């Protein structure tokens, strides 16, 4: 499935090159620009625990998914990953626990040492 493709073909976009965040572009976006730290970003996404039993999607939201990039409003994997995206791009992102919830987890929703998988579409981004 999609996660297996990311493991075997994904790009390691981590600074440490530890394979903690692996990416595949599924749909190429527009232009060349990718967001800067402090930019407000607008996304649609869906996500899951790698090993089963919990699934999330922005399509269930009343309002669009918005956050300021690089400001620790989301897990590390997203601050790293969404920063690499172009407007319109859709990517798959596989996120090891060190870039997500760690050994602590976020119980009872997210267990200890969970790997997460996301499909992310960057709708737009704007300056601060
Ligand atoms: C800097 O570190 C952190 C910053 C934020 C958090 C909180 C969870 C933080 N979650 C996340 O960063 C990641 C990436 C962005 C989408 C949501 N997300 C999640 O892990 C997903 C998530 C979705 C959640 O609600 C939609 C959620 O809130 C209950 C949540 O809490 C742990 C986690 C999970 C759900 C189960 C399947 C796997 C994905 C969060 C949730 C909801 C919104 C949000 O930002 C936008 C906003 O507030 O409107 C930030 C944890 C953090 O570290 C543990």
């Amino acid at each position: 499935g999609a996660p297996a493709t990311v493991t075997e073909q994904g790009e390691d976009i981590t600074s440490k090159k530890d394979r903690g965040v692996l990416k595949i572009v599924k749909r190429v976006g527009n232009g060349e620009e990718t967001p800067m730290i402090g930019d407000k970003v607008y996304v649609h996404y869906k996500g899951k625990l790698s090993n089963g039993k919990k699934f999330d999607s922005s399509h269930d939201r009343n309002e669009p998914f918005v956050f300021s990039l690089g400001k620790g409003q989301v897990i590390k994997a997203w601050d790293i990953g969404v920063a690499t995206m172009k407007k319109g791009e859709i990517c798959h992102l596989l996120c090891k626990p060190e870039y997500a919830y760690g050994s602590a987890g976020s119980l009872p929703k997210i267990p200890s040492n969970a790997t997460l998988f996301f499909e992310i579409e960057l709708l737009d981004f704007k300056g601060e």
